[PDB]
C-alpha cells in the first residue's frame, strides 16, 4: 500500500523522445525501489536586458542576482601599454524552456542542463530525502511523477545504508584462426554471477549443447548437469545448464532486460554484449529491449562510442531504464596507470597473499595463508577469489592448477600442481584460469566444455572481485556528489566535462561569468620534459621528498587564472626585454603582482612574461582551494569513522577530491575546456619547475656538521624579495657528532631525491625528518610544503618508470622488512639464464663496492669494470668450464596466437621418442657447431635454439653459442654504467652492433 517516503538516490537517467523527461531511481530503507519522473527543461542564462526582450516569454525564470561578466581572451603585449580587461555587471536570469531555443547572446552556454537541474532544485545526486508525498502523483506501480522537485525534495536527511542488486557476466565464443565473428562463430558459454539484495550470490553458467555429441550431452546430464529445451525450463539454482544456443541467447535477453542496479563486465560493452545482441538478431529475429520506468519509451540495445584525443575510445549501452551497465576495462584505463590492462595482469596485482608451506614432494606443494602470514585480511581477500579461481601463481612465475581448497572467513589452505623448491614462505598470485582456448575449441569434448565453464564463471566473478577491490560503488556516488552528475554519467563523461558542475557552483557563489569572445589560437604547453638521474647505481641511501600537490599549490601561490592575468609581455631583442622588465617591475610590483617567465610562444621572441594580480582571488585558485579543503575534511572523517562501510564512503570522497584537483593542470592547457588559459598553464609549469630547481640548489652540496645544516645556497624566494631569513646556515636538533653531506641526484615535476653519504637507514630517517622540518620552516614559504616519503637503499634507477630499490618508509625503522620495489622490467625464470643472473649479481656487487671507495671519474669505474668483463668473457669462451645448465632457458608450449617455436617443437616431436605435449614447460639453449669462431654478425638466432631434453648430450662437435648470452649480459651491464661513449665503443668492438639504452 503506502510508499516509504525515505529514499536514497542511486541513479538518474533521461528519455530522449519528442516527449522527454528526467528519471530518478531511488531505494527505500526496506529495499523497495521508487522511480520518480520529472519534466525535462533546457536552461539558459541571460542578462536582464535580453530577458525583457524575449519573443514569446520563457516558460519560467528565476533571477540570479548581479553578476560580473569578464573578457578572458589572452593577448600579448610588446610593451607595457596594457589595456584593462573588459568587465560588465548586470542582473542575470536562469530561464527554463521545454523546447531548445537560440538566444542571440545567452551566456554560461558551456554548462550542462543536468547540472542546472540539481543546482536549481537544491538536490544532491546521491542524497537521501523524506519525500513530500503531496508533490508526487502515481502513474504506474512503483513510478511517480513530480512537477515540483524543489518542494518534493525539500527535506534532506542523513545517509542510510541500502542493499543493491548486481549481475556480473562473461561469455566465451568459439574460434580457430581468426578473431570470433558473429556471422559464423557460435557462443559456447555464458556465465552469470548474481548478487541479490540479501547478499546471496548465485552462480550459473549456460553451456551450448550444439557443440557437443549427443552421447556427451547425456554424459553431462548423468554427471550432474541440467539439460533444458526452452527458456521456460531454466532453473537458476543450477550452476551448470546445457541448452541450445537460441535458448542461451533468449536467457541473456531476459536477464539483460531486468532492472538490476549494476550490470558489470570486463570489456563487455565492446565485445560480450555486442556479440550476444548481434547473434540474437541473427538466429531469431529478436532485439534486446529496455523501457523507461513508466513504459513510455522503449529502445533497442545499441552500443555507442565516446571519443577523446589528448587517445582512446570507450563503449556504452543506451538503456533508458536506470540500470548502470558498467565496463571495468574502460574504468580501469581511465583511473589507473598500469603496464598491462589485460585481466590476468590486473588480477595478479590486485589479489596476492603470502603462503606458508605445510607439505612438499610428489608433484604437489601445499600452502596456507591467514592473518599470521601477510597482513590483516589480505588472506581473507585471496580466499574470496579462491572460491571460483582454479589456477594460482606461485612466486611471480609458476602457474599451477588447484587440486583442493579449504576456505574460511579469514584464511585458506590450498594445494597446487607445481614443482618444489620449498622455503618456509612464498607469494601467491591470482587472476584468470590461464589456457590455450584456440586449442580447447579445436579438440572440444565434454571435459573441455566443463573446463571452459569453470574458466568463464571465474572471469565473471573476477568482475565482482575487482569491483570490490577498486571500490567502484562508492567512487560512483562520490563522483556523482562532487561532479554534480548522475552516477551513470560519472565514469562515462570525460574530465573536461566532470569539472563543470563544481565550477558552475563556484561561478554562482562568486557571482562571476567568464566569456571568451574569440577563437582560441592553437598551441597547448606540449614540451615533453622527461628527467634523467645523475647516476644509475647508488652505494649510498637516497632520501625521497615529495612536494604536496605542487600544481594546485602553484596556482594558489601565483593566483593563476585566466581573469587574474593582467597581460603577457613579450620581447624580440634584449633592449625591449630590458626596457619592458624595468617598467614591469615599476608598474606591477610584488607582492600584489607576480611576474612569471614562460617559454615564449613564437620562435622569434626571446622573453615572455605573464603578470598576475593576486589581490582578488581568481576562479581557478579558489576552485582548487575548495578541493583541497574538502579532501582534508574527508581524510579526517575517514580516520574518525570506524564502521568499514563508512571508511569506504569517506575514502572515496577523499580520492575523488584528489583526482579532480589533479585534473586542473591539464585542463588549463586543453583548448576545448572551461579552465583553458595558455598563460596560466604555462606560468604554472614554470613556477613549479622553479620550485624544483630552488630546492635542488639549496640541498645539492648541503652539509650537516655540528648542530648545523649548511644549505648550499641562500634561502632566497626565487620570484621576489621576501621577509624571511635567507641565512643558509641553520640550527638543527640532530646530534653534534653527526657529519653528513647531501647531493641532489634526481628531480622531476613534483619530487626530489637526495643522496646522503651514509648507509645507516635509522640515521638516514632521523636526518630526513629534520630536513623535512627545516625545508618547510626555512627553505619554503606560503603554501609550499614537502613530505619525506621514504629512504631508498640500493637504488638502481634508469628513470622514474624503470627503477629497482629496497624502500624503508617514514614509519619504518632500521630493522623492519623493506618493500622490494621493481618497476618496468621483463625477465626472471628462463627469460634470462643462470649464467646471466650470476654474472649480473657479481658485477653489481663489484660495482657498488667500487662507488664506496669514492675514487672514480665516471670513467675510472667504467674502464675498470669493462676490462673485467672482457677478461671474464674471453675466459669463459676459452676455458668453457661452465656447465650447460647455466645456459638453459624455458618456455611454455602452446598453439599460435610465436610462429618458429611450433616448428621447433613439431620437429623435436617428429624426430625424438619423447613428445613435448601442448601445455608442457620445455628447456632450450643457444647451441652452434664447434667450428664457428667468435661471431659478430648475427642471424635469426631462432636457428640456434635447441631443445634440451633428458637424453641430450652436447656434441663433441658443438659449442654453447656464448655470444648470444654475452651480448645480452653486457647490454644489461652498460645500462648500469654512466659513461655512454666508452660503452658503445666496447659493444661495437666485441659484438659488431650498437647497444640498447633504456631511455
Ligand atoms: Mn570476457
Ligand atoms: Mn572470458
Ligand atoms: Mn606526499
Ligand atoms: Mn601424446
Amino acid at each position: 500500500g503506502a510508499m516509504d517516503p525515505d529514499v536514497r538516490c542511486i541513479n538518474w537517467f533521461e528519455s530522449h523522445g519528442e516527449n522527454r523527461f528526467l528519471y530518478l531511481k531511488s531505494r527505500c530503507r526496506n529495499g523497495e525501489t521508487v522511480f520518480i519522473r520529472f519534466p525535462h527543461y533546457f536552461y539558459y542564462v541571460v542578462t536582464d536586458e535580453i530577458y525583457q526582450s524575449l519573443s514569446p516569454p520563457p516558460f519560467n525564470a528565476r533571477p540570479l542576482g548581479k553578476m560580473r561578466t569578464i573578457d578572458i581572451d589572452e593577448t600579448i603585449s610588446y610593451n607595457l601599454d596594457i589595456k584593462d580587461r573588459k568587465c560588465s555587471v548586470a542582473d542575470m536570469w536562469l530561464i527554463e524552456e521545454p523546447k531548445k531555443r537560440s538566444i542571440q547572446n545567452a551566456t554560461m552556454d558551456e554548462f550542462l542542463n543536468i547540472s542546472w537541474f540539481y543546482i536549481s532544485n537544491g538536490i544532491s545526486p546521491d542524497g537521501c530525502y523524506s519525500l513530500d508525498e503531496q508533490y508526487l502523483t502515481k502513474i504506474n506501480n512503483g513510478c511517480y511523477h513530480c512537477d515540483d522537485p524543489r518542494n518534493c525534495f525539500a527535506k534532506k536527511i542523513p545517509r542510510f545504508d541500502i542493499p543493491r542488486s548486481y549481475l556480473f557476466l562473461d561469455i566465451e565464443c568459439h574460434f580457430d584462426k581468426k578473431f570470433p565473428s558473429v556471422f559464423i562463430n557460435p557462443i559456447s558459454h555464458t556465465s552469470y554471477c548474481y548478487i541479490d539484495l540479501s547478499g546471496k550470490r548465485l552462480l550459473f553458467t549456460l553451456i551450448n549443447e550444439e557443440m557437443l555429441t549427443e552421447q556427451e550431452i547425456q554424459e553431462a546430464v548423468d554427471r550432474g548437469c541440467l539439460r533444458i529445451q526452452s527458456l521456460m525450463e531454466m532453473d537458476y539454482e543450477r550452476e551448470l545448464v546445457l541448452c541450445s544456443e537460441i535458448v542461451l541467447l533468449r536467457i541473456a535477453k531476459q536477464l539483460l532486460e531486468l532492472t538490476f542496479d549494476y550490470v558489470v563486465t570486463f570489456n563487455g560493452h565492446n565485445f560480450d554484449l555486442r556479440y550476444i545482441t548481434n547473434r540474437l538478431e541473427l538466429l531469431t529475429g529478436e532485439k534486446i529491449i529496455f523501457r523507461s520506468p513508466d513504459k513510455k519509451e522503449a529502445v533497442h540495445l545499441c552500443i555507442y562510442e565516446r571519443n577523446q584525443s589528448s587517445a582512446n575510445t570507450t563503449f556504452h549501452v543506451n538503456n533508458n531504464n536506470g540500470t548502470i551497465f558498467f565496463d571495468l576495462y574502460s574504468f580501469i584505463q581511465k583511473s589507473e596507470k598500469l603496464d598491462s590492462y589485460k585481466l590476468d595482469s590486473i588480477s595478479k596485482n590486485a589479489f596476492s597473499c603470502m603462503g606458508k608451506v605445510l607439505n612438499r614432494g610428489v608433484r604437489e606443494m601445499t600452502f596456507i595463508g591467514d592473518d599470521t602470514t601477510d597482513a590483516k585480511g589480505k588472506a581473507a581477500a585471496f580466499a574470496k577469489v579462491l572460491t571460483t579461481g582454479n589456477y594460482v601463481t606461485v612466486d611471480e612465475d609458476i602457474i599451477c592448477k588447484v587440486i583442493r581448497k579449504d576456505i574460511w572467513e579469514n584464511g585458506f589452505k590450498v594445494v597446487l600442481l607445481c614443482p618444489t623448491l620449498p622455503n618456509d614462505t612464498y607469494k601467491l598470485s591470482f587472476g584468470k584460469d590461464d589456457v590455450d582456448l584456440a586449442q580447447m575449441y579445436k579438440d572440444y569434448n565434454l571435459n573441455i566444455a566443463l573446463d571452459m565453464a569453470r574458466y568463464c564463471i571465474h572471469d565473471a566473478c573476477l568482475c565482482q572481485y575487482l569491483w570490490e577491490y577498486y571500490g567502484v560503488e562508492t567512487k560512483t556516488d562520490a563522483g556523482a556528489s562532487t561532479y554534480v552528475l548522475p552516477q551513470s554519467m560519472v565514469f562515462e563523461y570525460r574530465a573536461s566535462t566532470v569539472i563543470k558542475g563544481p565550477l558552475l557552483k563556484l561561478l554562482l557563489e562568486t557571482k562571476t561569468i567568464l566569456v571568451r569572445s574569440e577563437t582560441k589560437q592553437k598551441f597547448p604547453y606540449e614540451g615533453g620534459k622527461v628527467f634523467a638521474p645523475k647516476q644509475k647505481m647508488f652505494s649510498n641511501n637516497v632520501l625521497i621528498f615529495d612536494y604536496n600537490s605542487l600544481y594546485p599549490n602553484v596556482c594558489i601561490f601565483g593566483n593563476l587564472s585566466p581573469e587574474t592575468l593582467v597581460g603577457v609581455v613579450v620581447s624580440t631583442n634584449r633592449l625591449e626585454e630590458e626596457i619592458n622588465n624595468q617598467l614591469l617591475l615599476q608598474k606591477y610590483p610584488p607582492p600584489r603582482y607576480i611576474t612569471v617567465h614562460c617559454e615564449p610562444r613564437l620562435p622569434n621572441l626571446i622573453s615572455e612574461i605573464a603578470i598576475f594580480d593576486r589581490s582578488i582571488e581568481g576562479t581557478i585558485p579558489r576552485l582548487l582551494r575548495t578541493f583541497l579543503a574538502e579532501r582534508a575534511r574527508y581524510k579526517k572523517m575517514l580516520k574518525q569513522a570506524t564502521s568499514s562501510t563508512e571508511k569506504a564512503i569517506y575514502d572515496s570522497m577523499q580520492y575523488t577530491y584528489k583526482i579532480v584537483a589533479n585534473s586542473v593542470y591539464g585542463l588549463m592547457g586543453f583548448r576545448n575546456s572551461a579552465l583553458y588559459s595558455y598563460a596560466s598553464a604555462k606560468s604554472c609549469t614554470s613556477i613549479g619547475r622553479r620550485m624544483i630547481l630552488y630546492l635542488e640548489s639549496v640541498l645539492n652540496g648541503a652539509e650537516l656538521s655540528n648542530g648545523m645544516l649548511r644549505f648550499a645556497n641562500p634561502l632566497s624566494n626565487p620570484f621576489y624579495m621576501d621577509d624571511r631569513d635567507i641565512n643558509p646556515i641553520v640550527k638543527t636538533s640532530l646530534p653534534i657528532d653527526y657529519r653528513f653531506r647531501f647531493r641532489s641526484v634526481y628531480g622531476d615535476t613534483d619530487s626530489v631525491f637526495t643522496e646522503i653519504d651514509s648507509q645507516d637507514v635509522d640515521k638516514s630517517i632521523e636526518i630526513a625528518k629534520e630536513l623535512e622540518r627545516l625545508i618547510n620552516n626555512r627553505v619554503l614559504f606560503n603554501n609550499f610544503k614537502i613530505e619525506f616519503e621514504a629512504v631508498y637503499k640500493n637504488l638502481i634507477m634508469q628513470s622514474k618508470k624503470k627503477y629497482t630499490t629496497m624502500k624503508y618508509s617514514a614509519s619504518s625503522n632500521s630493522k623492519s622488512v623493506p618493500e622490494r620495489i621493481n618497476k618496468g622490467t621483463s625477465e626472471t625464470r628462463r627469460d634470462v639464464s643462470k649464467f646471466h643472473k650470476n654474472m649480473i649479481k657479481t658485477y653489481k656487487t663489484r660495482l657498488s663496492e667500487m662507488l664506496s671507495e669514492g675514487r672514480m671519474n665516471s670513467n675510472q669505474v667504467c674502464i675498470d669494470i669493462l676490462r673485467s668483463l672482457e677478461t671474464d668473457l674471453r675466459s669463459e669462451f676459452d676455458s668453457r668450464s661452465s656447465p650447460l645448465e647455466l645456459f638453459m632457458l624455458s618456455r611454455m608450449h602452446h598453439s599460435n596466437y610465436d610462429n618458429p617455436n611450433m616448428y621447433l617443437v613439431t620437429e623435436y616431436n617428429k624426430n625424438n621418442p619423447e613428445t613435448i605435449e601442448l601445455g608442457e614447460r620445455y628447456y632450450f639453449a643457444y647451441i652452434c657447431p664447434a667450428n664457428v669462431p667468435w661471431t659478430k654478425k648475427l642471424v635469426n638466432i631462432k636457428t640456434y635454439e635447441t631443445i634440451i631434453d633428458r637424453s641430450f648430450k652436447l656434441g663433441s662437435d658443438q659449442r654453447i653459442f656464448y655470444e648470444v648470452y654475452f651480448k645480452r649480459l653486457t647490454s644489461e651491464i652498460v645500462n648500469l654504467l654512466d659513461n655512454k661513449v666508452l660503452c658503445i665503443s666496447f659493444f661495437e668492438r666485441m659484438f659488431g652492433s650498437k647497444p640498447t639504452f633504456y631511455e
